[PDB]
């Protein structure tokens, strides 16, 4: 599969994984985050010491 994101606070860049969120180092998108139902995913790989995060456009 392949998780690629535009917008988010990556500036444009290919979302990753596992991508720790929060201590909560997730394998994959979660929409914990978000109130409505798609999934984002975090691009970097200490988003509890980077704090950016991106879309998570896939099945
Ligand atoms: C998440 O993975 C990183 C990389 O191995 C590790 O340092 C961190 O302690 C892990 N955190 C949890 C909650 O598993």
């Amino acid at each position: 599969v392949l998780v690629q994101t535009r917008g988010g606070n990556s500036n444009g860049a290919l979302c990753h994984f596992p991508f720790l969120y929060n201590n909560h180092n997730y394998t994959d998108c979660t929409s914990e985050g978000r109130r409505d139902n798609m999934k984002w995913c975090g691009t970097t790989q200490n988003y509890d010491a980077d704090q950016k995060f991106g879309f998570c456009p896939m099945a």
